[PDB]
């Protein structure tokens, strides 16, 4: 099946967290997906100090916890930090590797160390083969007598890439639509549709592009009342909003 | 006085930290130049598990105290977490920002709460304009009454910038010299030499326009032997090479 990870950026509240959870669960049981619930406990490089950051780590868990109890949601979540992957992956099933420290070895290993699927965004300084170095970490890590990345290895032991668009001067961002190509040669590729977009709306035509070329799943962030939202409330999608695209990416997929 | 911030990549062993500090004596007793000795007690981002990483904080604080006794350096590292920020500070009396971290809000304000004068490196995927928002992070953390950060404020608690090369598409990094202008009105600016060159020597061509531009120092990675070194072999200068580097830099900016 296709892997959908959706949820809002972060954690909002649990009364938040609960409604979201809501309004996905006509896609949760779609059975042509494999449906992760995604938020962030943490949001570490906001512009200023007085950013919203969310719950933390303790607190955060304890509501992902929830959803898992109340909704029966598999919970992806990013780490930021040495020591916090072990204490995730009681509650994420997914533990995802922030673009940002993509290349950073203690996480890397220190996440794959976890029972958790590793979900690692690519940087948006980074070439895509280059990821093949990030992967085989993890890989190492998990099986010490792997010696190249391969979509195979990967997939069997729970490591997957995800593309999140490239630095295109300042300000912008650009999705090389060949990455998703060349990382598949390593790893199982997830496309971000939500963080991808940034220009000085373009979500679901870069989602079907990428759909079309070959994806392993999609990451959208999603939220029931965007412009009331704490963070990425300019690039969440709508319950339904979402829901349009699934559709057209199962679609897409069908075809090939 | 003009900054110079030189040393080795990461610290190879004890041995070797006293022979390149003894080659750089004559330019730490340099009138002209506000010397800091630098050297990385860890290599967070390499390509392998088994590349060299250094010999972690414990043991490469003792080796960057040992030398400051010896030698008389003040001394300059790197932080990767939050948590290393108050040790690091008992011995460094710059403590870096890694680019990669360099909108991190926690070590932000973690190595802002220490004594060390603060040099946050730019991301590659940065505009120079966003930088203030590292810097007003620092300053408040300093003294709560800055709204926004200039110069003058930055200079006087201890925040500088460093310009280190921008993405410009894969496997290569632009200086873009406007930077360097953008950037110092928010605050003090060091050019770094060595890691801004990364084309698919540069630095002394880059570090005279800069020099030209308008920089308050220079961070160049310097080692005796580049070829036999552990880290960034490569880029690294020899120390004669340095020295006729910092004598050009002198001399066009005695022009201005
Ligand atoms: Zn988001």
């Amino acid at each position: 099946k296709s892997v959908l990870i959706a949820g809002p950026c972060v954690i909002e509240s649990l009364e938040n967290l609960r409604s979201i959870a809501t309004k996905l669960q006509p896609l949760a049981n779609n059975e042509r997906l494999d449906f992760y619930f995604k938020a962030s406990f943490d949001k570490a490089n906001r512009t200023s100090l007085e950013s919203y950051r969310g719950p933390g780590l303790e607190k955060g868990l304890e509501m992902l916890q929830t959803i898992k109890e109340e909704f029966g949601y598999k919970i992806l979540t990013d780490v930021h930090e040495s020591y916090q992957a072990s204490v995730a992956a009681k509650v994420a099933d997914i533990l995802q590797i922030p673009a940002f420290l993509c290349r950073q070895t203690d996480l890397i290993v220190e996440v794959s160390q976890t029972n958790a699927i590793v979900n690692i965004k690519k940087g948006q300084f980074m070439n895509p083969k280059d990821m093949q170095y990030s992967v085989l970490k993890a890989l190492k890590t998990r099986d010490k007598s792997i010696q190249s990345p391969t979509y195979e290895t990967a997939l069997k032991n729970g490591v997957w890439l995800c593309e999140r668009g490239s630095s295109f001067g300042y300000g912008n961002l650009v999705v090389d639509m060949r990455s998703l190509k060349i990382m598949r040669e390593f790893a199982p590729v997830i496309f971000d549709a939500t963080h991808s977009v940034q220009m000085p709306s373009f979500a679901p035509i870069l989602a079907r592009a990428a759909a079309a070329v070959g994806i392993d799943g999609l990451f959208a962030e999603t939220h029931v009342d965007p412009k009331n939202a704490l963070s990425d409330g300019a690039n969440m999608l709508k319950p339904d909003e979402l829901e349009q695209l699934v559709t057209d990416m199962l679609k897409i997929q069908n075809l090939f």
